[PDB]
């Protein structure tokens, strides 16, 4: 593998007071379910399924701007555009952006980051 | 040097139907111990030790393709090629690829992603 | 290729801080980062926010690694052009804080990587 592809990374808060969750495991399950829901909805329209690897985390920023002491509970979502599944990388990028905005809405987040990083994918099967 | 080098990232499932681990921390230890073993075996042959930073995760894809509701338990392994230890970036890359295939086999996975990403390493010691 | 992100891998020094779980180690590192980032922001108007993840780092038992890995924390953060006017000064700030983190966590060695990234920010 010498050609390049992309990976995305999204950082989202988990809004435990709105969703009535009380643990990292509950937040991961919630984000997993929401992502599965919206990713399937977009797959049905475009044949692009943005699968995601989601990790528990906390995000540390200024207490003045709303951060709890020691950090806000967050989830990181990351995923590669696998060339075996993705014909059109620009259409995949548009789909990730669409889903990131929808995740922001579903999670009731005020702001949200979505990054694209160049990567060289070796796929073992 | 400017520290221009590579990092790798692997995403592996944990085969609960095979290992019967009963928590996220047990899955982490299971993958960590396996990685520790195969990394040492390769180091004894090549003097390349691919150390790895491992994170708990859930991977979310279409339930039609076997994904449990809210995602499958996975582990993400990431590591840099530190020029302090690595003379030859291409041999390190070939070592990572060998270990990724070996991990896929030892974890009894049908597919496994292994990505290389360009990175600028600043090493403080 | 619009901007940069950093990633730092830190030990948690169980023998010094006496945390009992990965949740406590995460909070310990987070609180330390929150303080040094705030103090640097007052000086330079650059606030290096960080997304921190629990982890274990696996290396050779001959070099001190516990069986199945050492408990670690990964810190990662982007330079958001809406906040950051000077990417080189942000980079210098990240390095400054990473060294200060290494000191406060009583670590012997620490990695700090920079990766090119294209940031889309939704508000
Ligand atoms: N994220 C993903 N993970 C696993 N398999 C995927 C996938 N996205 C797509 N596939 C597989 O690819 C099939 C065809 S969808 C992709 C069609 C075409 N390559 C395109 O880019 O438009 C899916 O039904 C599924 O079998
Ligand atoms: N990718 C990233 N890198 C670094 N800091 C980030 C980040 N994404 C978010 N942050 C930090 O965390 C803050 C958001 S906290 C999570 C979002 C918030 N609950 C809301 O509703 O908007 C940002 O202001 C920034 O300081
Ligand atoms: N992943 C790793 N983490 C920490 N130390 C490592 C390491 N890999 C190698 N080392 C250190 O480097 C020593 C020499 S290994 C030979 C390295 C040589 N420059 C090459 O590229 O072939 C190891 O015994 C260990 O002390
Ligand atoms: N790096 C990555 N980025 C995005 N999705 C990924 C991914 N790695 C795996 N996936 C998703 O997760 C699915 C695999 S689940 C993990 C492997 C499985 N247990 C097996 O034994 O084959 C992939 O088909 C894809 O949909
Ligand atoms: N890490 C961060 N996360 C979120 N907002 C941030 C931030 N760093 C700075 N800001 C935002 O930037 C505002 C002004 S400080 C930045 C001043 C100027 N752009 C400079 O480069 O010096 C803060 O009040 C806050 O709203
Ligand atoms: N970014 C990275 N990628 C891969 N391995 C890493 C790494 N950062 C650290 N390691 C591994 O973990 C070891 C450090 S363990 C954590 C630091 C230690 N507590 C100290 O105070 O020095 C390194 O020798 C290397 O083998």
């Amino acid at each position: 593998s010498m050609g390049k592809t992309l990976r995305f990374e999204i950082v989202s808060g988990v809004n435990k007071g709105y969703f009535h969750t009380n643990s990292q495991s509950e937040s991961l399950d919630l984000v997993g379910g929401i992502w599965q829901k919206i990713a399937k909805e977009e797959f049905e329209k475009s044949n692009i399924y943005v699968s995601a690897v989601i990790k528990p985390s906390k995000t540390v920023y200024n207490q003045e701007w709303g951060c709890p002491e020691n950090g806000e509970e967050t989830v990181v979502l990351t995923g590669v555009a696998n060339e075996e599944f993705v014909d059109d990388i620009e259409k995949w990028k548009d789909t990730v952006i669409k889903l990131a905005k929808e995740l922001k809405n579903q999670m009731k987040q005020s702001t949200l980051t979505c990054e694209f990083i160049e990567t060289e994918l070796h796929y073992f099967k």
